[PDB]
């Protein structure tokens, strides 16, 4: 049982994993497999923190998922170099991504889910 902003949460989650074939940044990043990762990014996020966070009902807004999506393609700009493939990943997804979330579709779906309130 999921509100109607749950499920359009969802919907935009899935359509921006669809921008990371290679599950780049489907899953945290360790300091195993990136020493001194805590100590440089101080709010880390990733595709399955923000599922997570649908799944609780921790999201009020699109707004405040689009926020976690920028946060998470800025940290990997900030922990890898401008050579590195992960951070030239992270700026096309996060270019792609802001498309995606666009305050025009943002719009049209904050539409459907007030029509889907007070009957
Ligand atoms: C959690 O797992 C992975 C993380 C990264 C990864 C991501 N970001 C954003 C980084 O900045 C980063 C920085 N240094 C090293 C690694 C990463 C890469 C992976 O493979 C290439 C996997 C493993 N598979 C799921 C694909």
């Amino acid at each position: 049982e999921q509100t109607p902003l749950q499920e359009a949460l969802n919907q935009l989650m899935r359509q921006l994993q669809r921008k990371d074939p290679s599950a780049f940044f489907s899953f945290p990043v360790t300091d195993f497999i990136a020493p001194g990762y805590s100590m440089i990014i101080k709010h880390p996020m990733d595709f399955s923190t923000m599922k997570e966070k649908i799944k609780n009902n921790d999201y009020q807004s699109i707004e405040e998922l689009k926020d976690n999506f920028k946060l998470m393609c800025t940290n990997a700009m900030i922990y890898n170099k401008p050579e590195t493939i992960y951070y030239k990943a992270a700026k096309k997804l996060l270019h792609s991504g802001m498309k995606i979330l666009s305050q025009e579709r943002i719009q049209s779906l904050k539409q459907s889910i007030d029509f889907m309130a007070d009957l």
